[PDB]
């Protein structure tokens, strides 16, 4: 997978193309009118898709009797019903951010990112050979961005396209840096033009992501050593160490 550094570099690349900082922002929630319901925490954890039910669970399971286990019929409603419904969240919003420091519930977060986001990311990255800590960052920014679906805007879904496009992945023998930067193109076209309508207005107004781990791949940084410098127009100046 991505080393202890590595590893923090891409996700504080992650935090600055969802909260415009590179401080994980564990206290985040806001309607972002995708479709989605509440975008919640380190990973924008959804209430439509389940992931926000899942670190409600987990945290409900280390400490009982929380200030959020009220909520857990309606966010195991709205996952069934993959609902963008928040008006019987009140509170929510307000509950969630009140344990942006609190230990036990970043925990919680954190969990659930492995479980649902890293781990897949690097088991997709095995499988398609990839060696890079670079091409293995973007996967892992891409699986928190389009989830590990089944849609055509899934993660696999751009993997499965983008060999396609290749001619292979990189263990079938394709350069890596080729195949990473045609995933890059493949991702800038999903982005602007979802098969999911309902994220369209949110994810063209993500594409600058792309164009900043486009240029880690052109400084030839694939093994995203730090400092690395950011410079985005899209989201600004930044220092990740």
């Amino acid at each position: 997978g991505l080393n202890k550094d590595q590893k923090r570099r891409a996700e504080q690349l992650t935090s600055i193309f969802e909260n415009g900082t590179t401080e994980i922002q564990y206290g985040y929630v806001e309607r972002l009118d995708d479709g989605r319901g509440y975008t919640c925490g380190r990973a924008g954890f959804t209430t439509a898709t389940g992931d926000a039910l899942e670190v409600v669970e987990v945290y409900t399971k280390a400490v009982p009797n929380n200030k959020l286990k009220k909520y857990l019929p309606e966010l195991r409603r709205l996952a069934k019903e993959e609902s963008d419904d928040t008006s019987n969240l009140k509170g929510f919003a307000s509950a969630w951010k009140s344990l942006a420091n609190d230990k036990e519930f970043r925990a919680a977060q954190d969990k659930v990112n492995d479980h649902l986001y890293y781990q897949p990311a690097m088991k997709r990255s095995d499988n398609a050979g990839l060696k890079t800590a670079l091409a293995r960052a973007v996967m892992y920014d891409t699986v928190i961005q389009h989830g590990d679906g089944d849609d055509p805007d899934s993660f696999y879904a751009l993997i499965k396209r983008t060999n396609k496009k290749a001619g292979g992945s990189p263990k079938d023998g394709i350069d890596e840096k080729k195949w990473l930067n045609k995933f890059l193109d493949v991702r800038y076209d999903d982005l602007m033009n979802p098969a999911n309508h309902d994220t369209r207005d949110e994810w063209r107004e993500s594409v600058a992501r792309v164009d900043v781990l486009r240029s880690i791949a052109k400084e030839n940084n694939y093994n995203l050593n730090g400092p690395i410098h950011v410079r985005s127009n899209e989201y600004g100046n930044f220092v990740i160490k």
